[PDB]
């Protein structure tokens, strides 16, 4: 007699870490890619130094990720590693509850550069609606992930990439903690002054309304329609298990936005279209096999 959350956690736990054939080596040692990957050029032009210390460190990264990825009904992290290359990864983070990202699936590409761990990993958000969405002050239209731990955002020196003590697990957790938050509007530096003022509250709401509709469209509807081959199973099972919950959430979001304001009406209207298409995908979704 497990709850829905316990059942979800149990199912998703098995899908959190695995390898995938992302690249293949030629006769001429040349890499050919099997999936879409933001850093293909960096991989192809790496002029690989074949550093043993880097290799040992990357395998330490993988070990941590194989056992310690965050997992919960609210928000979970899923990782795929190439079968041979230690520096090529793909991740999926689901959006935390009580945020405009809730239950969306957000895909990132990861590259550990030739000068890792002296320099941080490169992370790019792939779920941008073809660069049409700015998902956060810290998530650019082009996919840039801005965190001080990645040296892509300001902060104190202890908050920067530290080659001795930093890790990729910490970067992943920093995305949940610092980017995929409630009231993302205020992540823009200086905007925090507005917090608690009617002007501030109003701007945050309009911001939330745009992020909500984009989550449903791109982080849900288009993830089901067109999943990454790396995460097809995760997506399928995630949306199937939570389908009732997501329909209630979409309705709640619609109810909430309509309390308000020409642009709120624009958001409410996009959300409604996206929700009705999503309902059709959710119903059409075949039952996944690995349930019990």
């Amino acid at each position: 007699l497990k709850s829905l959350e316990e059942k979800y956690v149990a199912v998703m736990k098995k899908l959190q870490f695995d390898t995938f054939e992302m690249v293949s080596e030629d006769e001429d040692g040349k890499l050919g890619f099997k999936v879409n990957y933001h850093y293909m050029s960096q991989v192809k032009n790496a002029n690989d130094a074949n550093s043993a210390a880097r290799a040992r460190r990357l395998a330490q990264e993988a070990v941590t990720l194989s056992t310690s990825l965050p997992l919960s009904s609210s928000s979970s992290v899923f990782v795929r590693c190439d079968e041979e290359r230690l520096d090529i990864m793909k991740v999926l983070i689901t959006g935390p509850a009580d945020t405009p990202y809730a239950n969306g699936c957000f895909e990132f590409d990861v590259y550990f550069p030739q000068d890792y761990p002296s320099s941080p990993p490169l992370v790019n958000l792939e779920t941008t609606g073809g660069h049409s969405v700015r998902f956060n002050p810290n998530l650019y239209n082009d996919g840039k992930v801005c965190l001080s731990i990645l040296n892509t955002w300001h902060g104190r020196p202890e908050e920067k990439w530290n080659p001795q003590t930093s890790s990729f697990l910490q970067v992943l957790v920093s995305v949940q903690s610092l980017i995929l938050v409630a009231e993302p509007y205020f992540n823009e530096p200086g905007y925090e002054r507005s917090r608690g003022t009617p002007s501030g509250t109003q701007s945050s709401r309009e911001y939330d309304g745009n992020i909500r509709q984009a989550t449903v469209k791109w982080a849900m509807l288009e993830q089901i329609r067109n999943p990454s081959p790396c995460f097809k199973e995760v997506i399928h099972k995630h949306f199937y298990l939570k389908r009732v919950e997501i329909m209630a959430q979409c309705e709640e979001w619609i109810a909430d936005i309509q309390q308000y304001g020409r642009t709120m009406s624009h958001h409410a209207a996009a959300l409604k279209r996206h929700t009705a298409q999503l309902r059709e995908e959710l119903l059409k979704l075949p039952c996944p096999e690995g349930l019990d």
